[PDB]
């Protein structure tokens, strides 16, 4: 009784879903193994999605759900509450022996902000980053005047090449969006930069955690990340320590001179 003021809070549920899906993914990895990476990744995407949809229907039956692994009936556009989930972020990484840079993303959009969210990194001790416990005021623990930026693409974007002419940057290759964003939270890198396209579920939970931590999350041009859009595709993003946002936004802006 009287457990939450206006049964888990939305943040507690996000964290519990992320952890539960994380545990299931670890079970799938062990059961199926690594000999057929395609099969392994398919099973992870499918089984984590099934768990998350089952539990969201049981525990939040009134909420809409936008999942990478389910059809999108657009009822969410009428809803004031939408879960935006990536049941397995970094499917290729999950499918590769020894890789721990893959994630589960659970975000709640409320009409609008990402108000509650969790990112699990299941292979990293099933650590779950969550908007109700993550802390701010983190510290630059490396060399002054240089930036470490998490990136991951088939091929680096032109904007990165441009800003490297002006700023000392070491790109840090990390799998999945969630692992790159949590590297910022951890202080392992200063920033996470992506251009060239991404879906809402790749960034909604990381952005929620980033903003709850007092850090910066925006489009490359500095405008807010928008969610629950008809087309749930985001052309680009910057997530970073608050202190380096002006430096990087400025460099990106200058890159287009
Ligand atoms: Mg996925
Ligand atoms: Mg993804
Ligand atoms: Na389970």
């Amino acid at each position: 009784h009287h457990h939450h003021h206006s049964d888990l809070t939305d943040a507690e549920l996000a964290a519990d879903l992320a952890a539960d899906a994380g545990k299931l993914l670890l079970q799938v990895r062990a059961e199926i193994g690594f000999d057929q990476p395609w099969t392994l990744g398919e099973a992870g995407d499918r089984q984590a999605n099934s768990l998350l949809l089952r539990r969201l229907q049981a525990e939040r039956p009134g909420d809409a759900v936008l999942s990478e692994e389910a059809h999108d009936d657009l009822a969410r556009l009428k809803s004031d509450r939408v879960w935006i989930i990536d049941p397995l972020d970094g499917t290729r990484e999950f499918s590769t022996p020894g890789r721990d840079d893959w994630a589960v993303h659970i975000a709640l959009w409320r009409r609008p902000e990402i108000t509650d969210a969790a990112v699990a990194l299941p292979a990293r001790g099933n650590v779950v980053y969550r908007t109700d416990t993550v802390t701010s005021g983190a510290a630059p623990a490396g060399v002054p005047g240089t930036l470490r930026i998490a990136v991951s693409a088939t091929r680096p974007p032109a904007v990165l090449h441009r800003i490297r002419q002006t700023l000392a940057i070491q790109p840090v290759s990390i799998g999945s969006a969630g692992a790159k964003a949590m590297a910022v939270i951890d202080g392992y890198v200063d920033a996470y930069l992506h251009a060239g396209g991404q879906w809402e579920w790749d960034s909604a939970a990381p952005a929620g955690v980033m903003l709850a931590a007092g850090m910066h999350a925006s489009r490359l041009d500095g405008s807010p990340l928008r969610y629950n859009q008809l087309d749930p595709y985001l052309p680009d993003l910057l997530m970073c320590r608050a202190e380096v946002a002006p430096i990087l936004l400025g460099a990106i802006a200058d890159a287009w001179r």
